[PDB]
C-alpha cells in the first residue's frame, strides 16, 4: 500500500544508493592492475634468474589477488599463514612505460606448505580497495551498513571479474581468490584455498 | 567475444528502488566510488597531523606558509579531467619550492607516513603572492583515461558529467567533516570554458585569499 512519489521524466537524476563498487573496480583496474600487468612477466624473469626458477609453471606465473568478502584485510597488509612463507618481493623493471615508469609497486612472493611440504609458490596480495569498504562501514556518519559492505563487496568482486574477463589473453595474468571467512568456517585455510587455485 | 555492455555502466543485480520511469536517469556509480576511495584511501590518510608538518614547514623555510590561508592542503578539481605532472609547466607562476617534512608522530591517530607533497609559491608580476600546497585530484586521472577508450564510448560530455559529480559526491563527504579536522580546500574550474586567458595561479590565489578571509 505504499504508493511512489510523483516524477517528471524529463528532469535528471540518479537513484539515490551506495553502489560505490563500480568505481571501487574501475579505478583499481585502470589504476593499478593494467599497470602492472604489462611488466609482470618479465618482472617474473627476473625473479626466476635470482631465485632458482620458483615460479616455473604457468600457475605460478599469476597474480593471486585475495578477496575476503568480509573485507578483513590486516592494517600491514601481512599476509600471515603459518603455511604461506614469505620468500622475497618481485624486482622492480626500469621501465618507461605509464605510470610504472615513475612508480615501483610493492608485490611479494610467497612458497605455500602442504603437510609441512613445500607445495607451491605465488605472487600474493589482497585487493587494498576492501579496505575502503571496511572503512566505510566503520565510520558510521557514512551509514554504511555491515550489509551494505557484504553487498557492495561482492560486487566489487563481480564487477572486476568482468572487466578482467575481457582482458586478450596474452596479459590474462590476474586471479581472484574470493572468499567468505565467516561462511563456511571452522577448518578454514588460506594456503589450502591459495593452492586450489593454483593448482586448477 | 565481448558482450559488449557498457562496462562502464554495469548494473547491480538489485531491485531498483522505484518500478517505473522517475527521471532521465544517470548512472554516477563510477564517480561515487571514486570519491569514496580517494576519501578512505588517501584524504583520511593524509589530513590528521597536517598542521604539524606546516609548523615544521614554516620552521624551516622562513614562515613561508604564514597565515591561515597557507594551512590548508589545497587540491585542484580541473573538470576537464587532464592531469599534467608538472605545476610548473601547467602554470609558469607557480614554482616549486620544497616539499612538506614528516613528523615524527607523538599523536595516537597519525601514522609515520610518506606522501609526498609540496609547497609552491605563486606570482603575480614576477614577485611572489602566496604560497601553498598544492596538488591535484588523483581520480580525475581515471575518468580522462576511461574517456579515452573510444570502444568504450565514454564520451567528452559524460566525462564532464561524472567530474561534476565526483566534486559534488566528495563535497558531500567533506560537509560531515567538522572543521577543526578538515584542512583540505577544493579548487574546482573548467579551464575549457574560461577565458582565452586563464590564470591558474590566480585562481589559486583568489582561493587562498578567500581562506584568510574566512579565518578572521
Amino acid at each position: 500500500g505504499s504508493h511512489m512519489a510523483p516524477a517528471e521524466v524529463s528532469a535528471v537524476c540518479e537513484e539515490k544508493n551506495f553502489n560505490v563498487a563500480h568505481g571501487l573496480a574501475w579505478s583499481y583496474y585502470i589504476g593499478y592492475l593494467k599497470l602492472i600487468l604489462p611488466g609482470l612477466q618479465a618482472r617474473i624473469r627476473m625473479f626466476n634468474q635470482l631465485h632458482n626458477n620458483m615460479l616455473s609453471g604457468a600457475g605460478s606465473r599469476r597474480l593471486y589477488i585475495l578477496f575476503p568478502l568480509d573485507c578483513g584485510v590486516p592494517d600491514d597488509l601481512s599476509v600471515a599463514d603459518p603455511n604461506i612463507r614469505f620468500r622475497d618481493m618481485l624486482p622492480q623493471q626500469n621501465t618507461d612505460r605509464a605510470g610504472v615508469k615513475n612508480r615501483a609497486y610493492s608485490n611479494s612472493v610467497y612458497e605455500l606448505l602442504e603437510n609441512g611440504q613445500p607445495a607451491g609458490a605465488c605472487i600474493l596480495e589482497y585487493a587494498t580497495p576492501l579496505q575502503t569498504l571496511f572503512a566505510m562501514s566503520q565510520d558510521g556518519k557514512a551509514g554504511f551498513s555491515r550489509e551494505d559492505r557484504l553487498e557492495q563487496a561482492k560486487l566489487f568482486c563481480r564487477t572486476l571479474e568482468e572487466i578482467l574477463a575481457d582482458v586478450p589473453e596474452s596479459r590474462n595474468h590476474c586471479r581472484l581468490i574470493v572468499y567468505q571467512e565467516s561462511e563456511e568456517g571452522n577448518s578454514f585455510s588460506l594456503s589450502q584455498e591459495v593452492l586450489r587455485h593454483i593448482r586448477q
